[PDB]
């Protein structure tokens, strides 16, 4: 798996926000954190276009899970995996903020698809708003 700088900078944000929140493992919910403070990637464009912002997701996030060596959850590694499948599909060979983003939508299920759905986000409309920015002239 090769990523790019800003799919770096996602994996680093998340790590320090589940840290932040006292957990020693990094989640679903901590990838999607990663990706709204990101802010310059594709990821960050489309969660914002959706009207969800940095401050709303860790609000929600805090309010779903809490406080509590440093790993990923089997989820998040997942997810991270499947990544890189939709970076292929989308002819990338580099996995970049919008595949991890595409990556925990296609996953679908845990801490930050309940973050999601307590936002009133659609992961069908999520997909479709990555999409159209990718398509984007």
């Amino acid at each position: 798996g090769r990523f790019t700088e800003r799919a770096q900078k996602v994996l680093a944000l998340a790590q320090e926000e589940a840290l932040r929140l006292g957990h020693n493992n990094i989640g679903t919910e901590h990838i999607l954190l990663g990706l709204v403070r990101e802010g310059e990637g594709i990821a960050a464009k489309a969660l914002q276009a959706l009207g969800l912002g940095s401050e709303k997701i860790q609000k929600e996030v805090e309010s779903l899970i809490g406080r509590a060596t440093i790993h990923y959850t089997p989820r998040a590694k997942k997810v991270i995996e499947l990544s890189m499948d939709e970076a292929r599909k989308l002819g990338h060979s580099y996995v970049g903020t919008e595949h991890i983003l595409l990556g925990l939508i296609r996953e679908g299920e845990g801490v930050a698809a309940r973050v999601l759905n307590n936002l009133g986000v659609s992961l069908n409309k999520a997909r479709q708003q990555v999409l159209q920015l990718l398509g984007n002239n």
